[PDB]
């Protein structure tokens, strides 16, 4: 069930896990929790989720809580910052250090506590 789009295939998870449960599931299915590197890759992610609530793979890291990808790719923030839905990333409760997808909006992203589970979405390159 795995969706392709530009290169990559993705999976849309039926069943909810915490962030890290989530890229754990990914990783044993050779992937990761997606990075989102376009407006395109948001778009078609955001349509595909359909509304409902997706880890992606965004968290933080270093002292200073710069976000992060876990696939390792070099998160912007200039490109990025008109991802996050309006008044996000927040740190409601300053336990907020993963990232998923909220509105079905091109500010799509939501900063959330790592330990509550929701929808995943991986993300695996083809390679021919
Ligand atoms: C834990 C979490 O997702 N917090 C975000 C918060 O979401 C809450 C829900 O968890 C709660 O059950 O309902 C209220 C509305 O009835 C919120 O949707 O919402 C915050 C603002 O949208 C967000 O910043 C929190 O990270
Ligand atoms: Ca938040």
């Amino acid at each position: 069930g795995w969706k392709y789009f530009k290169g990559n295939f993705y999976y849309f998870s039926l069943i909810p896990k915490t962030w890290y449960s989530a890229e754990q599931f990914c990783v044993s299915r050779n992937s990761h929790l997606t990075s989102v590197t376009s407006e395109s890759e948001q778009e078609f992610l955001y349509k595909t989720a359909g509304g409902l609530i997706y880890w992606i793979g965004l968290t933080k890291a270093g002292m200073e809580g710069d976000w992060s990808w876990v696939d390792d790719t070099p998160f912007n923030k200039v490109q990025s910052a008109r991802f996050w839905i309006p008044g996000e990333p927040n740190d409601a409760g300053n336990n907020e250090h993963c990232g998923n997808i909220k509105a079905p909006s091109l500010q799509a992203w939501n900063d959330a506590p790592c330990d509550i589970t929701f929808l995943f979405i991986c993300k695996r390159p083809y390679v021919p």
